[PDB]
DNA sequence: TTAGAACAGTTTGTAACA
DNA sequence: TTGTTACAAACTGTTCTA
């Protein structure tokens, strides 16, 4: 079972260094590239699954980079 | 001077009950009306402010009903 | 004055190009 | 095979009708 590491949607490959669904490396590119400083409104460690990661941008791009993500050098 | 109960927006109005915004009253609306149940991703007691009202709808529906508002009556 | 619907913009997610 | 990017749908918020 291919799996998304931020998630756990299916993954749908390994991208930006991770194996993440389609949902979550878009997310990745569009948060670490943009200038929209994401404040968690609790403790900075929501739960990350694929009915609630909309929830908080914060805590999903900090799990991205948990997970290893990148922007390739 | 007029602010929102639940997120401290400019308030629009008494709403179902309770100074809000027009974003609080409409989210209350869907929210108790809808068929979606609403799970937080923390410890129920995210902070929702203007700018973050849109993290999570379980907290957000709860200080709803913590602020007294209603349909009809 | 406000409830309710409709519109509009924001945001997120999918599918397709290279 | 994946990174951009465009297309599409989901969603939140605004304006408007009663
Ligand atoms: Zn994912
Ligand atoms: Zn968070
Ligand atoms: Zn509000
Ligand atoms: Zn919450």
């Amino acid at each position: 079972q291919k799996t998304c590491l931020i998630c756990g949607d299916e993954a749908s490959g390994a991208h930006y260094g991770a194996l993440t669904c389609g949902s979550c490396k878009v997310f990745f590119k569009r948060a670490a590239e943009g200038k929209q400083k994401y404040l968690c409104a609790s403790r900075n460690d929501c739960t990350i699954d694929k009915f609630r990661r909309k929830n908080c941008p914060s805590c999903r791009l900090r799990k991205c980079y948990e997970a290893g993500m990148t922007l390739g050098a």
